[PDB]
């Protein structure tokens, strides 16, 4: 009954969907569209969470720093920053309060720390990703309007990025152990990629959501006795009024599980 495939898939739930799956071990994909640009919407906070830990390399006092902002910089969607107004937070908490809980003002603010969206990007080109753009702030960054260049990437590229980060040697050790930290402590993304795998299997991995009914998730999955699969999950819907479809994330990692088992 459940659709099969990523095409049926794609079908059954109208708009436009885009996978990557890999397996580590054997190299084997699970693809649709995975060459196609979607808007990223919150999944680029992993690659923010990446540019400011790699900033830390040279400057490792980074972390540490006290940033302090006001009721006027919060943007909507700001449960961990708004509680903070008065007292300020670090780097550090405003990475973790990125990345667990998707806050809008902390990803603000530390961009307004690193260097803005130009800051992001050149990240991403430091790591071998000539795709993906970051072009605007939150919240504005999640508008997804159909065919936008703006605050795009693909699901290969920014599956890439979460091998080399994630698996590969993009940041140094203690900074390569504090982004998997962060994407396994994801808070808000329990009916997305976490509800498509089996029972045991450990994730780390950062959602998104945006208008179109735009609803995305990326990160890295541990089956107990094999090689971690990295997959990147992108939907997208073709009318404004069009709802978020909190299941199609799920069911793409049911498929995708399939095909890489």
């Amino acid at each position: 009954a459940a659709p099969a495939s990523f095409a049926a898939l794609e079908r059954a739930a109208g708009g436009r969907l885009g996978v990557c799956a890999i397996d580590t071990a054997t190299g084997r994909r699970a693809l649709h569209r995975a060459d196609e640009r979607f808007p990223f919407c919150s999944t680029f906070k992993a690659m923010l969470g990446a540019a400011v830990l790699a900033q830390s390399v040279a400057h490792p006092g980074l972390l540490q720093q006290r940033v302090t902002y006001g009721r006027s910089d919060l943007v909507n969607y700001s449960p961990v920053t708004e509680r903070h107004v008065d007292t300020g937070m670090t780097v550090a908490e405003l990475c973790a309060a990125t990345i667990q809980y998707s806050d809008n003002t902390a990803a603000n603010e530390l961009m307004k720390r690193i260097g803005g969206p130009a800051a992001v990007t050149a990240y991403a080109r430091s790591i071998g990703d000539d795709t993906f753009r970051l072009d605007r702030w939150e919240t504005e960054l999640n508008t997804a309007l159909p065919g936008d260049l703006r605050d795009t990437t693909t699901p290969a590229a920014m599956a890439a990025n979460l091998r080399v980060l994630v698996l590969g040697d993009a940041l140094p050790p203690a900074q390569r152990a504090q982004l998997i930290e962060w994407l396994r402590g994801n808070k808000v993304g329990d009916k997305a990629i976490r509800a498509g795998v089996p029972t045991g299997w450990r994730v780390g991995d950062k959602t998104g959501t945006g208008d179109y009914g735009t609803t995305n998730d990326v990160g890295v999955l541990w089956p107990p006795s094999r090689a971690p699969i990295v997959l990147a999950v992108y939907y997208t819907q073709t009318r404004a009024d069009a709802k978020a479809k909190d299941d199609v994330i799920a069911a793409a990692t049911r498929i995708a599980s399939a095909t890489l088992a």
